[PDB]
């Protein structure tokens, strides 16, 4: 499939739901430099954003129904320096 960049997100929006993010840059050889970028009202995640600076695989909690934002991934390798688009959404279950 993708060559050099792997970006996708696994997170189901629910009060106390399941979150997960994955981003790994594998272009023929090991990458040079890469860092994550996101826009989430809950942006306060120092240790979490550190792992995001270089993650490969991440797990989060949907404990908050306000964790809906547009994520993003950035990789820079002489052999494949580009960006990525990631997304995460956490909200409350609309019961009928």
């Amino acid at each position: 499939g993708s060559s050099g960049a792997r970006c996708y997100v696994d997170g189901s929006e629910e009060i106390g739901s399941d979150f997960k993010i994955k981003c790994e840059p594998k272009e023929g050889s090991l990458p040079l430099q890469y860092e994550w970028q996101k826009l989430s009202d809950s942006q306060k995640m120092p240790t979490s954003w550190l792992a995001e600076m270089t993650s490969s695989v991440i797990s989060v909690k949907n404990a908050s129904s306000e964790y809906s934002g547009t994520y993003s991934c950035t990789v820079r390798n002489r052999v494949g320096s580009d960006q990525c688009l990631l997304r995460l959404n956490v909200v409350p279950p609309s019961n009928k």
